[PDB]
C-alpha cells in the first residue's frame, strides 16, 4: 500500500520514522473494524463501521494527565470529556473514535476499561471519577448505525490492541465505514518534526475523515473535485482530528494549536458544511504528573516562549492535510451489495496522478 | 411529606402549581430509582442510584427542537450534546441524569428509545443522527459506582415514565444517592410565575444536587453551616441545574439565563468547589418548528426584547435557590449497614427551624 | 472613616495589612478624582468622574507579562485588551477603569504613557505593539457623560499617582459617581491571606460598583433593600471587579477563580441585571518573566494543584462582597443641586446597624 | 486600476454590481488616508496610516441594531465591542478600523461622532451609553505609529465620508501602512450573490491585509511565494476581515459565519501566526428593529433553516479569498525613503501572471 507520499503528491517537510501519530513518543493506536457485507439477523443494511483508540503514555502504570486543548469549528457532532479540558486543561486516558450512535456503548466500554486496566488507581477507596474523551463522524450511508454494531468486547478490542509503530489506514477502526469528499474516506495519519530552542519536537495527527463534498475537492492545491465528477453518492440517490505532540505547551497554548486544525481541513476545499461535525483536539505529552489527588500543592512545568511557533503552526496545518489525502489513498471501494444504496469507490490513483501532472504539481 | 414553603421556609413570590418544572407545559419527568441495602453478587457496596428524565413536547409525535443555552461554571463533570447546542442552538429529546460512570449506558439507551419512540422520524430513508443531554453527579460515597447499576432498562423505565404533574424530590432518579453539603442531598424542582409584555410565562428550575460542604450551607441568608455541624461525612471518613421556561428566548439569551444559575447556586452557600461539576442548561419550549430537514428556508420566530428581563432573571435565580432547598428537605437518611463508610443524614426540619427563628427567618 | 468591618458588620477571615488591593506585592493604585457642582462652559451638567489605574509590578523598568483570566458575566460594558488575555494569557501595562465614553481617552492615553513610561522598550527598532485593558461603568444618571470631561492628563495623573499602601474608597477614580443599589456606589478594597502548600499568599480584590436595583439589596444575608426604601433614584426619576493575587496560577485556572466573582456579586442580592455590564478581571503576579521578545524559547513556571482550590475560592468571593460593601460604607452623598436630576445619597450608617441588630447579625 | 479578476485570476462566481461589500444595499464606507513622506516635526519616520469606517443602515436617522456574531481566531490584536456582540448578540454604528495605537483616538471619535449625527437618540434625557467596533492591524514597519498620527478629526473625516458604489483599494484608510505576505497590503473587498429559498441575497466582505510571510503566499492554488522570493521585509532587515450580509440570520448563526473567514484566510497559505492579530466580525442588516430602550416586549425575526447554508458559507470564504487578493493587486509601492528601514512592493502583475501560467491557472 503506497501511501500519498509514494504517489508523487507533493508534501511537506520532514516526518517522524512513520509519518503517524506514533510518532510521538508513548502514544499507542488500536483499532477494532468490522466488515460485514450482509445483514444480521433482523437487520436489512450490513454493518460497516469499528473503533478507533488513541493512548498516551500507553506504558504507565497510572493515566498521566496530558494536557489538551480543543477546538469545535463546526459543532454538529459528539466529543465527550471536553469541559474538564477547557476548565482542568487536561484529560486521562484514551481519546476513542466511532461512529455517531456507537458514543454510548463506546463511553461506556472505556470507563469499564480504565478501572480494570488501572486497578490500583480506580479499585481503592478513593473518590474519583472517569469522563473520557469519546468523539464520532457518521457513517449511515454505509453502515447499519441503526443496528448499534459496536459492542462492549468491540471497544475493549481495540483498547486491548494499541501499540507503537505504523498505523493501519483506510477502511479500518472508526473510519471504516466513512466517506470524504465523495469519494471512500477514512483513518488516515502523518506527522512532522520540528526543531524548537535546539531539541527537536514531532506533532502527529489522527483524522477521521467523512467530510466534504466532491465539487470541493481540491489536492496540492489543484482543483481535482471539477475533474473527477463521476461516481458520487448524490448521483447514486465530518471530521474529527487529533494533534499530538510532545513541545511543552499550556492548555491556553494548546487550544490555539487545535484551532489551527482549521486551516489545515480547509486545505482540501471544504469551506465548513454545515452538517459536518468538525471538532479538534489537541494534546501534549510533555509535563508528566500524577493525577490531581497525588500531586504535591506546587507543580513545576516547562513551557514554550510563543515567538518561535510558527513553524509548529505550520507543521500542524501540514499534518492535517497529509492526514487528509493519506486516508483518500489509503481507502478501497465499499458498498454496492444488494443491501447498498450506494457504490462508494476510492479515488483512482492513476486518474489523480494524471490530474495533478497537467497542472504541474506531480512530483 | 411537606416541602420547604411548607416548613416557613421564606421563599419568594408566585409559584405555578405544582411548584416544579412539569409547570412548564409539555415538559415531562420521569425517574427509576435504585435503592439497595445489599451488595449484589460480587460487589462489596450496595448500588443506591437512578436516573431521572427530563423530556420538552412530552406530547408529540416527532422530536421537537427546543432552543437552549448551557454554563459550565465549572467543568469536572460530564454533560452531552453541548456542541450543537452551542453551534445549532438547540437539543432534540430529553435531558437524562444519571450517575458519573452511567453516562455511557444511559447515552446508548437514551438513542435506542429515540429511534424506537419516533420510529417515524428515524426509522426512514433519511439520513439523521441523534446527540442526546446526559449529564451527571458523582455517587460514589453511597453507591457502587463502579460495580456500573445502572443497565439499558433502567433508563427506558425512567424515559417511558415521563409525566406532568406533582414531581418526587429528594432520594429519586438520579439525584438518590446525592450529598449536598454535608447532609443527604437528591432532586429538587421549584418554578416562578412571571408577566412579560403583560402575557404569563413559568420559568421551573429542577436540580440534582451534590455539591457543596456542611461550613458554607446558608439558608435564607442564615449561616446554618455554622449552628448544625455534626454527622458531616468527612468526620466518618457537583450540581446539575436545568432551567425551563415557555418565554420566547434565542439561544443567546438562553445563554445568559442559564449563567444565572450561577448566583442560584451561590445563594446557599458555596463559592463553587473544584471538584464540582456544575453545569447548567436553559431551555425553552416556545417557538415549535419542524426539524432541520423538514423546515422551510425561512421560520418565524417570535423573541422577547432584553429590557424587562431582570424579572425573569430575578425569578430564575429564586427558582434555583428553592430547588436545592427543596431537595434537602424531601431527602431521607441513607447508608450506616455494615456495607457502608458512612451514614449520611437529612437536615433536620425541627433543628433547621430553630435556626432560623433564632435570625428572625422563620415565616 | 470607619469601614464595613469598623461598624461591626460580620466579614469573614483574615486580611492583609491594609485590607486592599495592594496587599498583594508591588501592585499599586492611583487614582484622579474629578468632583465638579456647576456646569463647564456650553455644558448643562456637571462632571463627576475619574479614572482608577491598578498597576502591577509597579517598581519593574520595563512592562512585565501578568497571567490573567477574565469571566464576562454580562457584557453589556466595555473592557478592552481581552482578546490576548484569552490567547496569550496575560497583559502587559495597567488595568485603567474609567466611565463609559472615556474608554476611547483613556486607552489613548495609557499607551502614550506607556511608550514615555517603559521607553527603554518601546523607544526602539523592535517592532512592538501595545494592547492596554481599559474598562467601565455608567454614570450618566450623576455625571455629563456626554460631555467627555476625562481628557488625557487626567488618566495620565492617576497612572503617575500608583501607589502601595492603604487605598481610598468610594466617591474617587472612576468610582466617582456611581451608584449602587439606589445608594451612592463607587471604588471599594478588601484582601484575604490564605495558606497553601505551607506558603501564606493573597488574594485582593478592587471592584468599581455600579450595579443592583434596592430592592435586591442583602447585607450580611439580611434583606436590608426591603427595609430600607427611601430615596431610590426611581422614585426620584455594572461593575468591574478585579482579582490580583501572588498564587502562582496558569491562565486556564485564572478563569477559573475570575468566574467565581459571579457568585460574589450575588452575594450583595443581585440576579444580574440586563442592563449591567458585569465583566471581572483575575491575575497573579507570580511567574515573572520577560516580553515575548526577549524570552528564551523555554521558560519554567510553578503552578498550583488544583485540589486545594477551595479555600482560595471561598476567599475571592468573600473579599468581592467585602469590596463592594467597603465602597458603599466608604461613599458620600452627590447631586442635589439645581443641575441635577437626582440626590443620590450614601446608605447611613446607624440605620444599618440596626437593621443588622435586630436580625441578630450585627457583631 | 485593474482589481484582481482583471488580471485574469481564476476567480469564484457571481459578484454582486462593484464586487465589493458596499452590494449589501445601506451598507456604507469612508476613508481617511494619510500618506506623508517626510516625518513631522519632533519625530523620525514619516506617517502613512488612516482609518476605515463601514456604517450599515447608513441613511437611517437613527442607529439601527445589526445582529452580529466574532471568531477571534488569534487574539494578538484589539477589536473593541465585542462583549455586547457576544452577549446582546448585535452591534450599533460603525465598524472602525485603524493602527493599532490609533484605537483610543478612534473610539473616542466615534462616540463623539454617535451623538453629534445621532443628536435625537443620544442628547435626550435617556440613560444610554455606546460601545464602538473599532479594530486595528500593525502598521509600525511603515508608519510612526509611536507619533500617534491619527487625530479626532481624521476619524471624523472617514466617518463623514461613508458611501455606497466602487469602494477604493490598496493603500487607503486604515490599510494605508499594512504590509502583507512581504508584498505591499492594505484594504481588499470582494462580494457574491447566492440564492437562497427563492430568493437573492449578497455576501461582502473587507479586509484590512496585514499578514503572512512570502514563503507562505498561495494564489489560485499555486505556491507563488516560492517564486517570488525578492524585496522581503525581512531581507532588508494581522488581518481585520469584516463579513456583511442581508440573510437574515441570529447571532448564533453568524458566529459560525464569521468562523468561516478561518478558512478564507488559509485560502492564500498562512497556518495563522503567532504575531498576526486575525479577528473576524459578520452581521446582517436584516431583521430591522428599534434600539432596546424603543423596543415593544416581543419581536417578530425571520431566521434561516442552517440545512441550505453551505453555498453562503462557500461564497463567504470565496469573498474573503478575493479581498485578500483584490488588496495586493491595489496596492502601490511605499517607503524606500532617507527616513525608511525598507521599500515594501506591490506584488508584480506581469510576473505574477507568469508564474499562474505555467501553472495551468491562468484564466
Amino acid at each position: 500500500k503506497p501511501r500519498a507520499r509514494d504517489l508523487g503528491l507533493p508534501f511537506t517537510g520532514v516526518t517522524g520514522p512513520y509519518n503517524a501519530i506514533t510518532d510521538v513518543d508513548g502514544v499507542g493506536v488500536g483499532f477494532q473494524t468490522i466488515i460485514e457485507n450482509e445483514p444480521r439477523p433482523g437487520r436489512k443494511r450490513p454493518a460497516r463501521s469499528g473503533v478507533t483508540a488513541i493512548l498516551p503514555h500507553m506504558q504507565s502504570e497510572t493515566p498521566v494527565p496530558v494536557y489538551a486543548g480543543v477546538h469545535r469549528f463546526n459543532g454538529n457532532g459528539e466529543m465527550t470529556g471536553t469541559h474538564w479540558i477547557e476548565d482542568g486543561g487536561y484529560f486521562l486516558g484514551p481519546v476513542v473514535i466511532t461512529n455517531t450512535h456507537g458514543i454510548g456503548m463506546a463511553h461506556h466500554a472505556t470507563v469499564r476499561w480504565m478501572v480494570d486496566r488501572y486497578a490500583s488507581t480506580y479499585q481503592t477507596d478513593d473518590f474519583l471519577w472517569i469522563m473520557p474523551v469519546v468523539a464520532e463522524t457518521y457513517d449511515g450511508a454505509l453502515n447499519d448505525i441503526n443496528g448499534f454494531p459496536v459492542t462492549e468486547a468491540d471497544v475493549r478490542k481495540a483498547l486491548d490492541n494499541v501499540a507503537s509503530g505504523p498505523v493501519q489506514e483506510g477502511n479500518c477502526g472508526g473510519g471504516t465505514g466513512m466517506i470524504t469528499y465523495g469519494f471512500k474516506g477514512g483513518t488516515g495519519t502523518a506527522s512532522r518534526v520540528v526543531e524548537f530552542g535546539g531539541r527537536s519536537f514531532t506533532i502527529g495527527a489522527l483524522v477521521q475523515a467523512n467530510h466534504g463534498q466532491r465539487d470541493w475537492l481540491t489536492i496540492a492545491g489543484v482543483p481535482v473535485g471539477q475533474h473527477m465528477r463521476d461516481g458520487t453518492p448524490q448521483s447514486q440517490l465530518s471530521i474529527i482530528v487529533v494533534l499530538a505532540t510532545d513541545l511543552p505547551l499550556m492548555p491556553h497554548q494548546l487550544k490555539r494549536l487545535a484551532r489551527r486544525a482549521s486551516i489545515g481541513i480547509g486545505r482540501n476545499g471544504t469551506p465548513g458544511g454545515n452538517n459536518s461535525g468538525d471538532i479538534f483536539i489537541a494534546f501534549s505529552t510533555a509535563n508528566q504528573r500524577p493525577m490531581q489527588h497525588r500531586s504535591a500543592p506546587f507543580l513545576d512545568v516547562e513551557m514554550v516562549n510563543d515567538e518561535p511557533l510558527d513553524t509548529v503552526y505550520l507543521a500542524a496545518v501540514d499534518s492535517v492535510e497529509e492526514a487528509v489525502v493519506n486516508a483518500m489513498i489509503a481507502a478501497e471501494d465499499m458498498g454496492g451489495t444488494p443491501f447498498d444504496r450506494l457504490l462508494v469507490q476510492a479515488i483512482d490513483h492513476e486518474r489523480l496522478r494524471a490530474v495533478l501532472r497537467q497542472y504541474g504539481r506531480l512530483a
